[PDB]
């Protein structure tokens, strides 16, 4: 899984590690992937960047975009929107009604695993 | 610019065009880009794979994220969050309330086009 | 690194085979990463979903976005812009004009593998 939270600035080290820590944990429990295949970046944007309604705000995030092979069924998607949104919420302290997920699914002839495709590998 | 759009699937394929001519319009507009320089990427997310506060809605759609050449003054990205967002909010019927605008700054030594980088392009 | 490749749909299941073998090589060349470490994620988008200048065309892509964390110098940067985009032009039969690379840098108390930091594994 690859996932990518948009942030605004300023979170400690310690926070952005505790996130990548539980973020990781949630994609884990909620879709079975192994932990060492859970890559996550975090976006942080300045404040000039952020919009919510037209109008600058941090209160537009945090978004997080979910990307993931193709196959995952409806119920582990659902998981992971839940896991994910609660774990940003409870470690960043941001209300869970301002959390979004995205989801990608990208099919296995479209997915590269060190040069080779995921379905060449079984996947 | 480099816009990707997160919408629900559905809209007609007409809207979907007004909202690529609409949202290059509000970047020239904003930014003063060349039209011919606007890309819109529309990503259309099935509703299995949407979450806001940690459910499945579409209402945590539109999010369109730009991405741009660094560079640009704060003026000129406040208005194209304004601009853009007031553009997708008419094009859809969605609440420009809901409406979420992202921009991220690409250096000019990490950006490429046409395999030159846009540093040594003058940009 | 993670790439992440808009594309048109309809290139043959061998041509995106192909695509993530060139482009993992390009980026060993050009910033000596271990061909297992790159992750490819082709984005296919129809045609109803594809703007350049305002109007629907194919021509608007391929786009690359290249997320690496942060470390490698211009030069490198310089390198794997080029190396990318001759291979995704080569193998696709797209101009190279047409190609674009946006590399995203992530600090290393920023980017999560396996729910460890960049920094806390030595990278």
């Amino acid at each position: 899984p690859t996932l990518e939270v948009y942030l605004p600035q300023g979170h400690a080290v310690e926070r952005k590690a505790s996130l990548i820590q539980g973020l990781t944990q949630a994609t884990v429990d909620a879709i079975g992937a192994p932990a060492e295949s859970v890559r996550i970046l975090l976006s942080e944007l300045p404040a000039t960047n952020i919009g919510l309604g037209g109008t600058l705000t941090p209160s537009a995030l945090p978004v997080i975009i979910a990307i993931l092979i193709a196959g995952r069924t409806d119920a582990q998607k659902k998981a992971l929107i839940a896991q994910l949104s609660e774990t940003i919420a409870a470690v960043l302290d941001a209300p869970l009604q301002s959390t979004r997920v995205m989801i990608k699914d990208i099919p296995n002839t479209d997915f590269g695993i060190g040069g080779q495709t995921a379905r060449a590998l079984g996947r």
